[PDB]
């Protein structure tokens, strides 16, 4: 089995993959929306008690699994569980990394095209008015992204976004062609320390920004000030749990497919809480430092809300653009801006297509070249669905980067923490651990934390079971089909692996 050259560049491998799109662009929406620092509090606790157990667990059977040459959740499952339904159930650590993946690489193609506009200046030139300022360049990703007029189910994506898609898309194959511990490592080693750079430079260059409309300071307070009245809404701790699952890497498969590359003997204790941390500082520090408080700056607070509620993209692609485009330098700040984004976007896609390539690798003894030109192959071409099918992204990162990775993430802690027994699994975590878990987390993985989740989903389930049935669209009629066809094929594979086997 291949493994990670350096302590090193396993955790900033595992830093590409946790930090990403979602902390310079789901986060800071989400803590908008919740109240700025009403958001933060759940947040923490939903770190503690989810985040860092889990992290450990995905650890922990990632290198299980590893050691006896299993990188993915079909065969793992079955390693700790002997059962069919295990494999079945497995089945979704493979299903979500891709589905994800499809639309999450189409979002890192944006965000290069973006850099490389604003890199070559072709941007929307904008002239006191917030309307029109930021019309031209709303015009602007409609017309890359080919946004129709009213809502109309079709999406005409510009020649260019296409190619730059293609071309995203080969970077991701050139990176990921040459392996973990050359091809990912190495690329990591470089693109972290870069992005960690360019993150600071952004922060420090927004927190400079003020004006008559408020201060960057001002959103800093907002983010930061306590509100103990949104404690009683669900919705809350809910878009606090989601947010900690899709942020860390957790039940996308991902992050125990990165860990069955870990050696048997060394450390997952230290390293995983490292790169949780780091993930954390990316997110609260950098993240949440940069679009709030320049929108806040800007147009001030209620206004900054007011746009984070409008949409995820609006944020990132629309507002902070336009913010830019109003200072000296501030094409070239974009560029940054960008070039961030999608080094960020990079990193995490190529973890969320590994599982994928380790499956075709280990399950059906693919060569490394095989299955990576596979996958992407795979990948580009079911991403024509999320590029040319309205609201299809929305419904994919739904199911998948939403509902999936939570019941993924509550199954795999059964299985793994209940099934194969909670001893077995605490002496497995805390094996070779450079550092020990304290002992108060044996408490929380076994307990608190199941409940939890089962909780949520609960509640989740309750309330879209009646509106799944009842919904107009097509597009999303479509999509749901062909992802159940993608399940499908994946359980097809799974199968094939397993007459081979016999
Ligand atoms: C549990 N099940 C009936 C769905 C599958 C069982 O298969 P197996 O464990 O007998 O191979
Ligand atoms: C695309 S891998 C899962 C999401 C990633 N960890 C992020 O924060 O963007
Ligand atoms: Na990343
Ligand atoms: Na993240």
């Amino acid at each position: 089995r291949e493994h990670w050259a350096t302590r090193l560049g396993l955790i900033l491998a595992m830093a590409g993959n946790a930090v990403g799109l979602g902390n310079f662009l789901r986060f800071p929406v989400q803590a908008a929306e919740n109240g700025g620092g009403a958001f933060m509090i759940p947040y923490i606790i939903a770190f503690l008690l989810v985040g860092i157990p889990l992290m450990w667990i995905e650890w922990a059977m990632g290198r299980y699994g590893g050691a006896q040459g299993h990188g993915t959740t079909p065969a793992i499952f079955y390693l700790l569980w002997r059962n069919r339904f295990a494999k079945i159930l497995g089945v979704f650590g493979l299903w979500i990394p891709l589905v994800v993946a499809i639309y999450y690489v189409y979002i890192e193609s944006w965000t290069l095209g973006f850099a490389i506009k604003f890199l070559v200046g072709l941007v929307p030139e904008p002239p006191t008015d917030p309307d029109s300022i930021l019309r031209p360049f709303k015009e602007f990703l409609y017309s890359y992204i080919g946004v129709p007029k009213g809502d109309e189910p079709i999406l005409k994506p510009s020649l260019f976004a296409y190619i730059v898609f293609l071309i995203t898309m080969f970077i991701n194959v050139s990176i990921l062609i040459r392996g973990i511990s050359k091809g990912i490592e190495r690329f990591a080693k470089i693109a972290m320390p870069t992005l960690f750079i360019l993150a600071v430079f952004l922060v420090i260059r927004v927190f400079l920004l003020e004006t008559p409309n408020g201060t960057a300071a001002d959103g800093l307070n907002f983010l930061w000030t306590p509100d103990f009245e949104k404690l009683k809404d669900p919705g809350v701790w809910i878009a606090a749990v989601g947010q900690i699952f899709f942020t860390l890497s957790l039940g996308f498969g991902a992050i125990i497919t990165y860990a069955s590359y870990v050696r048997k003997d060394q450390d997952i204790v230290l390293s995983g809480l490292t790169a949780a941390t780091l993930n954390e500082k990316a997110e609260v520090i950098l993240g949440g430092s940069i679009s709030i408080p320049a929108a806040v700056a800007f147009f001030g607070v209620a206004n900054a809300v007011a746009i984070a509620k409008a949409g995820a993209f609006n944020l990132g692609f629309i507002t902070l653009p336009a913010i830019f485009s109003q200072t000296a330098g501030g094409t070239f700040l974009g560029f940054l801006w960008f070039f961030l984004l999608f080094f960020a976007g990079l990193t995490s896609s190529i973890a969320i297509m590994q599982p994928m390539i380790a499956f075709l690798e280990d399950e059906l003894k693919l060569s490394r070249k095989h299955a990576v030109l596979w996958t992407a192959a795979i990948v580009f071409f079911s991403a024509h669905l999320v590029m040319f099918l309205n609201k299809s992204l929305d419904e994919m990162d739904f199911w998948a980067g939403t509902i999936g990775v939570v019941f993924f993430g509550l199954t795999e802690l059964i299985i793994f923490f209940w099934i194969f027994g909670a001893d077995k699994a605490w002496e497995e975590i805390n094996r070779g651990g450079i550092i020990k878990v304290p002992r108060i987390y044996y408490y929380v993985m076994r307990y608190i934390t199941p409940a939890f989740l089962a909780v949520l989903l609960v509640v989740w389930a309750r309330e879209y079971i009646p509106k799944i049935m009842e919904e107009t669209h097509w597009t999303v009629w479509i999509t749901r089909f062909y992802i159940i066809g993608l399940f499908l094929f994946l359980t097809f594979l799974v199968f094939l692996a397993e007459r081979r086997r016999n």
